[PDB]
């Protein structure tokens, strides 16, 4: 008797990635047109690693780097859909669920918003969650910073688990 | 009981003016804030972050910089229409935090009055209100007083 | 009931060889320029709670303008923020924090951080989380003239 119930938790995950040689970005599962790619490891999805470390982070479970680090082979080159789906698996075995999800992509270009909903339907699908739980926004910086000069892109996630 | 968690995030250069608006408080300045409405950056961060926990996109969405409507647009006209579709959706808000990022002027003087008309736009109590302000130590965009920054946090409760 | 809370600071490098963050001595070709001990981890929680609890922001109870604070130890003001924040009636449900840094290297010392942080916050440390990440040499960051810290906090009602 007198077990906690109905907690929750918070989470928020920055990520950055500069641009590189390419001719698309992907952001939220979503290949992009774009003159450049962006420089990493595998696809360089960086709103997919801000929402897994927002949700890794709610759970007080470190980052994706302490899941999935470069020396283990299993990962390497990993879709960023199928990591996200992994720290969702894990996640939920320490007893979270994603309740709702927010996140805004900074980037000067290219325009996101033909992409959004896509977006948010492929999250959703790896979340386990309602698209109506998931909302996916973006901004400039009216040309300032390192957005704004075009270098590159950065995405703030946030998420709030419930207890499963 | 549920609840849901947002995050807003806006920055508006500085332009020729003689006041910018924060918060719905004009305060006098060396210049103005450039945007398509009144540039009140604090209260389009807060604005995307109701909107974000509610999944109901961004302001922009909603008040196209497009459409000629909207020039000039008082940002609170646009919050408390954000607040009723919020609403329209099933929730109200539990608490809003916001940190605005700017060097230059010292929002200090204003902060309590931005809360109390905050708080009546959003429908609450002012001790669900709270505002900060930062300076960037005169780093970045911020730090060299080519513009406003603002983060904003929202819990939306079930209505 | 629950509160959302949410701290950014940023501190500039100045001349020295070492940093504190998350209650923890770095080593480092340079330190960070502050009124207090300049950690920019502790200062950010500190504001999450704060904001959440909507009782300011830390300069509002400990202004850089009372020399008594100068080099306090960022703990010690945290500390005070937990007291003030359950006065009015709020306790720590969990907190989640990035440090954005291009160096030092933050990893080895991470878990000594989220040790001290929860004891300072009256919690345990599997309510505590705390990241460090680059901007890949992008901005002020990137250039290393400062640090940064986000941190987010969720309180529940006492
Ligand atoms: N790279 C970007 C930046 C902003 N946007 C959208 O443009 C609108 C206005 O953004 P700004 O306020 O940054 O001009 C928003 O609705 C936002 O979601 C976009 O679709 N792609
Ligand atoms: N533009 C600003 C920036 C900071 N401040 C206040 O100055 C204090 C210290 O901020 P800094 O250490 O960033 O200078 C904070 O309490 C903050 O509310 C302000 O009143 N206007
Ligand atoms: N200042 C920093 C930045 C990153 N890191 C480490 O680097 C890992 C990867 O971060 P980046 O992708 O930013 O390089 C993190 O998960 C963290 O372990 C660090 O230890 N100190
Ligand atoms: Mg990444
Ligand atoms: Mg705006
Ligand atoms: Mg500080």
């Amino acid at each position: 008797a007198h077990h906690h119930h109905h907690h929750m938790r918070i989470g928020h995950g920055y990520d950055v990635h500069r641009f590189g040689e390419g001719d698309f970005i992907t952001l939220g599962g979503v290949r992009i047109p774009h003159k450049h790619g962006l420089v990493a490891h595998s696809d360089g999805d960086v709103l997919l690693h801000a929402l897994s470390d927002a949700l890794l982070g709610a759970a007080a479970l470190g980052d994706i780097g302490k899941h999935f680090p470069d020396t283990d082979p299993r990962f390497k080159g990993a879709d960023s859909r199928a990591l996200l789906r992994h720290v969702v698996a894990i996640v939920a075995e320490k007893g979270w669920k994603v309740g709702n999800v927010d996140a805004t992509i900074v980037a000067q270009a290219p325009k996101m918003a033909p992409h959004i909903e896509t977006m948010r339907g492929l999250i959703a699908e790896d979340l386990g969650v309602a698209v109506d739980q998931v909302n996916v926004k973006a901004t400039t910086t009216e040309r300032l910073g390192f957005t704004g000069r075009e270098e590159g892109i950065a995405v703030h996630a946030v998420a709030l688990l419930m207890a499963r």
